């Protein structure tokens, strides 16, 4: 059974019978050079010196040839299809899937990540250029939003503050990216229907596009729509074949290559360019561009949106890479992800590309084909190299909506997150409000400002959880040490005069007005009204008054018991209370707005000659109240006890 | 002593031995007319029917004559001195201390409040007009910011959401009003030095004024500065006499009247207007103005700042009135303060005034002179009535910096709050960061936008408090039920295999990545690395692999004990752990981002054949985990226990 025979401990009669350890509680141990300290700094800022000299060549090379080619053809056709969401020339989407792939080979700490562009940052870059102009003024201003968002990411992995991704819950991540998969689905209607839409901008940007597209819906094309519904149907159902047959199917079907060759083959020979009037990708010039210096007139007016691109490029890079970090069991450094993607978006921004990070629909192509290391991300950048230099004379008959339909086949994973009202409403109803208020703020205020006002509302639902706590009143079940809520069981014996209270929440500025109101409700009387009625009855003994003298009615009584008949017609109220336990077990923290309100209600309750105890606090909660100066000659330190049946056994003896 | 002899209860063997009450857990009880329901609705929306028919005429009339006159002369001279902070004609400061004083007599629930203008809302109105223009275009646009901020206040006391004032701690209130007492001290330099400064606006508005004042500092006046230093010296030290001699001095010295009569007497007879060149208050026209209709072109561009004036006019009205509510012991309704000040700022905004609420330096004049009810706020509006109609031909020789020095004598109470770095740094250091980040955001971003970015940072210091909690590991002290931290005492016996953990914080999105990291640190091993090494050793028994087949290595084992020698060269690691208690006593709440991470680490720890218990949770914490579907055929409901010595007594038997 359960037998205890210890004496009654009062947390100051416990720290004298049982001595503490008295153990000692920065700028010398860290700022100190050592031959064993700078070894693991250089091999942690440059981690290619930790997987390249240990490379299993017989086992990992042939899996990294066939999985670097299979993500090379995906990186080309996704690269051209994301340069159109920014409305720059399409060759600038192959300078953004090659230059971050070389830099992340050296400084990168993840091993199953294919780095390039991805459609949530082809719009946040695409909406920042329209907010920095007001194609030569858009190429040179999309490659200066990249350098600004690569300096902010580099100056966050140097200050070692790469724990910012914990401020984004899964309801805020599955609410933002579901609303970002509608902005992608809407802004890819300029290229399927072949309509000339102006570049909209500020708030409510999706309904400005839907008003401009559907006002020209009689001017669409039939040779540009039946080839974006044949492509959208086949590459969806063949991708349905692959994820249904992940077994019994080695090296699954590359539908993103064999559909383009059909579509670029039919457009050269049936002459879709001059028979119909369909837009095609132009003739790209073979070769790179000279580097450019970013201008300050682009930095000044879009400094508020490169704090949005720099915290979206990392929150996708740390959500995707942590999927393969718990699957293949290797440690992942969250600050090396900020340096290797701060240097990727500076080199690719200087060399005229645009911003980007890892894509979930491309990293799963590298991971499922058999990519073991980031050598499959190097050979996935030799094929983007040979397309730029050598074979760029192909992909000119590509029909500019085969590209705009391949980027709509990837929106199955990000639009099936709508079945979270069907789950979070039945479960939480606070994290179903963060899903709704993120889907509304993003689709109205835009992508960039829909994350500032959604994180700030996500922090209002920690205050809403602990604003009106369920304050209780406890009682004893079975003459033992079990103290549970009084309105729940049957034989609960609460003793004579004792009134156990319980606040199951941390007490702070949003919580002390409710705890003080509920304590004087669940005790029967207010303690300040009965101090003033006693002092009025004491002044009548020694014998009303105006203002500035009511301050003497709240003084402590200095002389009777105030419970029997007073010898004149005096009607001061009586109380049966003579103790008040407080269960501070579930209280996590106090602050200076809650200590000054708790000290106020312990001082009223003591001057009525009601002994107030506080019960359940650990070692750190009492050692912090020594620093608020909570204790004085009235509120002693012998009011703290250990457990509830410890304090009640002290009252009855 | 302390003896217990109960059996061991496991919170499901407790709710069968002790039956619950099964008690039942809105639109019918409230939406129901009744002859006893509409009585206390009409007498609570119109509370002059609850103190006027019970008025002690012999005791409260002569204290309300002499304390309505003493706040009448203050309301006139403060009214003219706050119409200059908005830069309108000075007669429009007597239409703002008279019309809110009549409406608050009827609908007002406080009894020691003098209603008028006050210098923090003569600048928030004064900076909104400069943001709505870009004197006839400033009079008609300061009386439309008033009507917009009176409709927002009326539509917050009708929706019954007047608990918004709990989102503002005392560190955010003593940080905002200290920074608002520097904006007042700076913007009263246009009238002491007699300098013509253009109307400024947007961010960094105090340094734009200090640059414009001190660039003309050779063009000041000597007849306008020696009369704002004689006035500023005497009315400060005589107000030092009153608060030093609150006893032995009945009806304290009205220095704000006897100094003006001297200053308006010397300016008529020594001829300060034509000898020197000093600015004076003009000749006010006797009478009111016709009402105006607010234009929509003022409503559209300043809808973002009348959400700042409407939540500053209430946070001063509920901070001042709660001082006299706990002193004179009457209940104060926080929603009737929003209706009676929503109707005050509509009537006074239609009749060409400006916005306002109660002032701390004027309500203390009414309260200390002997004002008992709001009849002293009616006679304090008959004297503002006779100054407008009859004796407005006086106060024309008033020198416009006697008025600008009387409003600098009130900044002693709001500038002595700078000694809170000397208190909050030694005590809290989180609520000393809210004092600093509010003083910086207000003095840089302005008054209106310095409260949006200071409340939003105040909610980041509840996340900073519970981001890195002090996770512990407990042990037994003296073979009893006392379980405290292991690195604190000496004879702490932790049993064989048991590993008691403790998280002293609510677990949520900012807390589950740290609790999972600290649990596998304070247990010795990771539980997922040792599940995969067992399954690799089991496949070698029945006999590496590529991707999409590593998902079978995290499966539960289905067949040995994995603690002795395996019959081949197999080096799966061993564990001594066979239990894991978790102290969830201090855990307040869980959410869907923390349940999905806690369920993940209970499922890894059970498949290693390690029995995981969760200990310390009340009745409501288990009844919410039935709604997250935390329980299945693996994580049962018999893992919850009552207390720590209850679970450890179950392990050892």
């Amino acid at each position: 059974q359960y037998i205890v025979a210890r004496p009654v401990y009062s947390t100051n009669a416990f720290e004298e019978n049982h001595k503490k350890t008295g153990r000692h509680h920065h700028l010398k141990v860290c700022c100190s050079c050592s031959p064993q300290k700078a070894k693991r700094i250089v091999l942690s800022l440059f981690p290619i010196a930790s997987w390249l000299p240990a490379y299993r060549l017989k086992e990992w090379l042939l899996s990294d040839i066939v999985s670097g080619i299979s993500t090379g053809i995906v990186a080309v056709l996704q690269g051209l299809a994301f340069a159109l969401l920014v409305d720059i020339p399409p060759v600038y989407g192959l300078y953004a899937s090659f230059f971050p792939a070389i830099i992340y080979l050296f400084f990168g700490t993840s091993r199953h990540i294919s780095v390039g562009p991805f459609p949530i940052l082809s719009m946040m870059v695409g909406l920042a250029v329209s907010g920095a102009v007001s194609e030569r003024v858009r190429v040179a201003a999309a490659a200066s939003v990249t350098v600004l968002s690569g300096i902010i990411q580099l100056a966050f992995g140097i200050l070692r503050i790469g724990f910012v991704v914990i401020y984004l819950s899964e309801s805020l991540i599955s609410g933002f990216t579901t609303a970002a998969a509608v902005h992608v689905l809407v802004s890819q209607l300029k290229f399927i229907f072949q309509l000339t839409v102006p570049s909209h901008t500020d708030p409510v940007s999706i309904f400005k596009v839907l008003y401009s597209v559907f006002s020209q819906i009689e001017k669409t094309n039939i040779a540009d729509l039946v080839t974006a519904l044949i492509v959208l149907l086949v590459v969806s159902i063949v991708k349905e074949i692959n994820q249904r047959f992940k077994d019994k199917l080695p090296v699954p079907i590359p539908i993103e290559f064999i559909m383009t060759v059909i579509a670029a083959g039919v457009s050269y020979g049936c002459d879709f360019k001059n028979r119909f009037k369909v837009a095609v990708v132009g003739d790209m010039n073979p070769g790179f561009q000279p580097p450019i210096t970013p201008d300050v007139e682009t930095f000044q007016n879009t400094v508020g949106d490169c704090f949005g691109i720099a915290m979206v490029a990392f929150a996708v890079a740390f959500s995707v890479a942590s999927v393969y970090s718990l699957k293949y069991d290797y440690p992942l450094d969250g600050n090396q992800e900020l340096i290797a993607l701060g240097l990727g978006n500076i080199v690719c921004g200087v060399f005229r590309g645009f911003a980007g990070s890892t894509a979930l629909s491309r990293s799963a192509v590298q991971e499922s084909t058999g990519g073991k290391t980031q050598i499959a991300g190097l050979i996935g950048a030799i094929i983007v190299l040979i397309v730029v230099l050598a074979i760029g004379f192909l992909l000119a008959p590509l029909q500019k909506s085969v590209l705009a339909a391949l980027a709509l086949g990837n929106l199955k994973g990000m639009l099936m997150q709508f079945a979270e009202i069907g789950r979070l409403w039945r479960k939480d109803k606070y994290d179903c409000l963060i899903w709704i208020m993120t889907f509304i703020f993003t689709i109205v205020l835009g992508l960039g400002l829909g994350l500032a006002a959604s994180v700030a509302f996500q922090l209002l639902t920690i205050v809403f959880r602990t604003q009106f706590p369920k304050c209780s009143t406890l009682a004893n079940i079975g003459r033992t040490n079990i103290y549970k809520n009084k309105k729940d069981y049957y034989d609960m014996y609460e003793p004579e005069g004792v009134k156990i209270f319980r606040c199951p929440s941390p007490i702070y500025f949003a919580n002390i007005g409710f705890f003080r109101r509920k304590l004087i409700d669940a005790v029967g009387f207010s303690p300040l009204r009965i101090l003033r009625k006693r002092n009025k009855a004491l002044r009548k003994i020694r014998k009303e008054l105006d203002n500035n003298q009511i301050e003497v009615l709240d003084q402590p009584i200095n002389t009777i018991d105030w419970n029997d008949d007073l010898p004149l017609n005096i009607e001061v109220p009586k109380i049966s209370l003579h103790s008040l336990i407080l269960d501070f077990s579930a209280v996590s923290f106090l602050d200076v707005s809650s200590v000054r309100g708790l000290k106020s209600i312990l001082q009223e309750f003591i001057r009525i000659k009601v002994d107030v105890y506080i019960v359940g606090t650990d070692d750190d909660f009492i050692e912090k109240l020594n620093r608020y100066e909570f204790f004085d000659g009235e509120v002693k330190s012998s009011i703290f006890f250990l457990t509830i049946h410890d304090a009640v056994l002290h009252i009855l003896m």
